RNA sequence: AGCUUUGCGCAGUGGCAGUAUCGUAGCCAAUGAGGUCUAUCCGAGGCGCGAUUAUUGCUAAUUGAAAACUUUUCCCAAUA
């Protein structure tokens, strides 16, 4: 359904971030700033600082290429 | 026909700032730069390197000079 979405970033990812957005079609009408944000759950931050927390953070960011980077 | 909006040059007057302005045959960037607020939201340059009195010229003092110093075979001691 999917061949270069699933090429970019993989297959587990693909579907987490399709499901969430709609569908390929809704996902493919959302803005590229709206897609990394897509599955970010509100972590309550337990008297730690937001940074720790890692706040707007999605599956693309847990993605396995991008979690392939040192952390800054 | 007057008035008026925006952008752009050209000038004139005035104010403020000098820890900053500028450069890019370097790289990257609306096919997304960059994200602490409020993020299914913000949207523009950034990074590297180089120049410098932290933009650069003239103008006028002062100093350093510069022009000169005998810029020319002395002394301790020996003998006639």
């Amino acid at each position: 359904i999917a061949p270069n979405l699933s090429i970019i970033i993989g297959a587990s990812t693909a579907a987490k971030i399709m499901g969430v957005a709609g569908g390929l079609t809704n996902l493919s009408k959302m803005p590229a700033c709206n897609i990394m944000l897509l599955g970010a759950q509100r972590k309550t931050l337990s008297g730690f600082s937001s940074t720790s927390v890692l706040p707007h953070t999605g599956y693309i960011y847990h993605s396995d290429i991008v979690q392939s980077l040192p952390p800054d």
